């Protein structure tokens, strides 16, 4: 009877311990779920432009699926709430990076794009390219007091890309939005590119002046909500734990039946 | 004794509180587990070109690692399974748009891929590109009654994608697979581009024709299976609440033995 | 008396069947949780390019964010820790593949990258890319024996990747570790192109001749640890279901007192 006993209490301190290890093992090691929230529209994002010497041509949101032949080389419509600032990035405040930030397309569910033009005027760089990055929001950046502060945490808040020379760089942005424990939830642009090469037949002169294009377009209307789940809780382990101790007693009470029996 | 009675049934209340909440979040995020299920030989892909006024010039499965020298320009050997039709995509029923379905490469062990050429004569476009879609398997298409049916739908369940002139694009496509809890496993394709661009020193000429190239080929062997998970069923939560009364109950029967102390 | 004895009889024969099966499905299906591990300087990358007849012309670590003003065409300086090999891969055993490794850039924080130049003498390909491996630590590869042995695992360990003529391709390579329930860890390469046209007015001579150009960079400091959980052990299933036996033992009890009071 002792020794059965003494086994028991063995076994109750084996699982406590069992349980604290697996607890504190599954407290690390947060399991995530991710789910997609169909939206129908898109709130405007916004495409943070970073020109340098280059020179916006033409700008316009084609509502259509396929952009219409357009006039290049020369000046064109301009049909895109633009928005222009300089500023100095907190990575090299030695210097002022200027910026360029225009509304995105809204209606994912009808294929709406922006398309834009930029081009350069002869110079020495040999790579040509324009930088841009996007912020969730355009309307939150055009009424945020100290845009100077916005846009230089946005750039420590996203990673930077660029569009070169002799393309049409038509980034599919997306959205993915992350929540970590403490309950804001960070949002982050997934955007996959597919490069179109420009066929520069039109000019067919001496102009050759480095023409840019891109078609920043909505890939889905599926929001891809990432957040973090901590499988263990206390709750559920001193539950577990208090039924095995119960489990145990009636255990160590049959074994008096059973002394009882013999 | 009341007190500690009173006591125990507000924990056994606040507990069952604890535990419906919980179960009744753990239904929302349902948490995710991908599964990568090695495959020596994928089904026949079925790749939608959709060449417009393009005219393809060659296309072959190459089982060796390296695309050969080739004839550019000019009419090759066509060594494919290509099926061609015209419909109506249900986002632009008022358009046709006309597709052109090729047969994948198989031997992903092998190594196989299907490099395709595409040729446009003298346009206006200033951006020539051909879209393509992916969809599972090709034999599936070449013997479903209403192929109009299945290509509108393929319209609606794979994202669209393009390659330019002047290029190659190695689109690496693979596989994966995700399961809605319903239990119907819905089928997307993942693939990545890299662009290599074309030297087109041999005719130089006046040919100057628009000259696409592709190259189709199986990421790797595996198929990433997606499916979702429940991490709460109700089974469990009475089970363990099961048990958490119990252990009450013990703790107040228990308090009847020490009032007999007392 | 008898018949509610049956019926939890039943009830804990169901439930224990439940637990099995369900223990069963959780062990097939395990949840797996990512963990970001932010790192100030990742270990050195080992880049496997294979050049073939490509010719380096220069190698660089630019700890600066941007590439300066090069002198394209002719041999510069070089200032990379490359490693020159030639052996035999397992795929293709039968011919000779050289390689050639280079010591990638460390200071993630610093936006430390190092940039690449390769040259090709005229050749009749028409397609001229020069391949690359990406393995996780170059030093390793510097110290280990039998140096073969080394590249032909790693030509299974990691996929194959290639950047193309009048590019700069901007590989902003990227780790993400995975753990197999085993206990070890493959280590994997995550890597995002973004092709930059080279503008190749500055010769404007009959020199034409193929210029390769590369950025490889560290996305960001961030590790990405992929690791399996199973959510699912016998240890919980166990004491789950004792609990429930003693949770059905005190409702058969409690029949008795029921059949006191009738």
């Amino acid at each position: 009877l002792i020794f059965i006993y003494l086994l028991l209490m063995a076994v109750a301190v084996f699982l406590v311990y069992r349980t604290i290890t697996d607890f504190r093992e599954k407290l690390k090691h947060p399991v995530m779920s991710v789910s997609y929230k169909e939206v129908d529209r898109y709130d405007a994002p916004g495409i943070a432009l970073y020109p340098g010497q280059a020179q916006l041509l033409s700008c316009k949101h084609h509502y259509e699926v396929i952009p219409p032949l357009t006039s290049p080389g020369q000046p064109g419509d301009m049909n895109c709430t633009t928005q222009r600032i300089n500023y100095t990035d907190p990575f090299s405040n030695q210097t002022v990076k200027s910026a360029l930030i225009v509304q995105g397309p809204r209606e994912v569910k009808k294929r709406e794009l922006v398309f834009l033009q930029f081009r350069l005027n002869k110079s020495s760089e040999d790579f040509s390219a324009i930088d841009y990055l996007l912020f969730s929001s355009f309307q939150e950046f055009l009424q945020s007091p100290n845009r100077v502060g916005f846009m230089q945490a946005c750039e420590s808040a996203y990673s930077s890309w660029k569009f070169s020379g002799g393309f049409r760089t038509w980034v599919k942005m997306s959205l993915v939005k992350t929540k970590e424990e403490d309950g804001r939830e960070a949002v982050e642009f997934r955007q996959e590119t597919s490069v179109v090469n420009y066929i520069d037949q039109r000019p067919a002169a001496k102009k050759s002046a480095q023409l840019f294009f891109v078609v920043f377009e909505w890939k889905d209307p599926f929001i891809q909500k990432v957040q973090d789940i901590v499988t263990a809780n206390p709750w559920n382990t001193i539950a577990l734990l208090c039924g095995a101790f119960l489990a145990l007693f009636k255990a160590a009470e049959f074994a008096k039946l059973s002394i009882k029996w013999m």
